[PDB]
């Protein structure tokens, strides 16, 4: 229904097309999905559709190499793809917004919380991911994997296999969030799934001991995975996103 | 406000008088809110006031009651069990609670919440566990237990702890930690038969947040869900909190 506009990001061969939808009703959401989705996915399309029902505008993009968006997954990281998110928000988002972001996009969520002191007026943080190339992926290197990333400058995770790649990895250090208090000036929601594989649900309490007092409020769910996109599943998080919005 | 009743609960010398305190406002199952509090608490305190108020709002009953030795209730708090407290909800429950039943229980009530919903498996259609301490006798206290707890409760079968908010200490028995074994829920796996809904705050002092974690991992794979409140302390009885507690019984209510 919303149709693609484009801007291009980087310079030189570095140059890329980013795909977005950006809705406009007749305070934003903005969405950040994970780290090989993309926009029309259950949870993205959903936020759009809030915001259809909330009477506000939606942006949702793709990363490079993700979606209708140009270049290989495999050259992107961390830092390129915060790039991208802070361009789109800049073209697009007018005024306040709440970012809403999915396992990797809940780090460039936590990215953007810090440079943004539009202004931010909410957190969601669905399945949260934040330094998750230090926390979860570098402490369970297998020597056959760190071999890899040494001798090929990645690693393989067994249809088609995620790719981790040596820059990712070490692009990541220099992006890590967890690094002390953590200060988003806004309320935050996280959601989280205590059968998530892929992030431990103790990995998202984690990162909320490094929020400070104030208005930060977890969803535990005890059947919910990663994904967390089932009908209930999202009702929740279209809760999550009420909530930011009566507060606001 | 509302009106207190009473009902014996036991039998011989291990009977005793139960206050209540019973308001009456889908619609041939209309369900009653049942408060059940904490250790050495009292259904006149703030989170129980409240669950009255929502029911009046929400057009519900709503069911409180003090455990014995507590509140209004006959005898000494002293002399309790958790399984003489589990005897007197299930009896207030089976006096008062008409058709469905929504179990509102702080601390030691959700505890007390969790045994009733093993035992009424009217019936159980939501569960609402405020800072929830299951098995808090075995949890939480006895590994924390010094040398000189531990030989108080061997030399006159209770050790006590000062309070820095009233003159009064607070007193543990050896009995209700002894008759906590037989009332654990967390050894092996937990069925309520009911969905359930968990506030915690992760700046509990009293109740380790943790600890909630654990009650949850015990909890079968469906709607068990966890509101964690960042800067939430044990009582949980501030104005954003009670408005957190009335969320929570409105979406039990939603659900049947
Ligand atoms: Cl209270």
């Amino acid at each position: 229904e919303t149709e693609i506009t484009r801007i291009e990001v980087g310079t030189g061969a570095a140059a890329r097309s980013i795909a977005m939808r950006i809705f406009r009703t007749g305070p934003a959401l903005v969405w950040l999905g994970g780290y090989r989705s993309d926009m029309t996915g259950t949870k993205a399309v959903e936020v759009e559709r809030h915001a259809r029902e909330a009477g506000t505008d939606c942006i949702r993009f793709d990363y490079s190499g993700h979606g209708a968006s140009d270049g290989d997954y495999r050259d992107g990281t961390i830092s390129r793809w915060v790039e991208e998110s802070l361009a789109v928000i800049d073209h697009a988002a007018t005024g306040r917004m709440i970012l809403i972001g999915s396992s990797m996009g809940a780090w460039v969520a936590l990215r953007l919380a810090e440079k943004l002191k539009g202004r931010l007026c909410g957190l969601v943080l669905i399945a949260p991911a934040p330094d998750f190339t230090a926390e979860l992926i570098e402490p369970n290197l297998t020597e056959a994997e760190r071999t890899s990333l040494a001798e090929r400058g990645y690693f393989e995770e067994p249809p088609e296999p995620n790719v981790f790649t040596r820059a990712l990895i070490e692009d990541g250090r220099n992006n890590l969030v967890m690094k002390g208090p953590i200060e988003t000036g806004c309320p935050v929601h996280i959601l989280q799934g205590m059968r998530d594989p892929d992030v431990p649900y103790t990995h998202a309490l984690k990162l909320m001991e490094h929020m400070p007092a104030d208005d930060v409020v977890m969803t535990l769910i005890r059947d919910g995975d990663h994904r967390l996109s089932r009908e209930e599943d999202i009702a929740k998080l279209k809760q999550a996103i009420d909530a930011m919005l009566t507060k606001a």
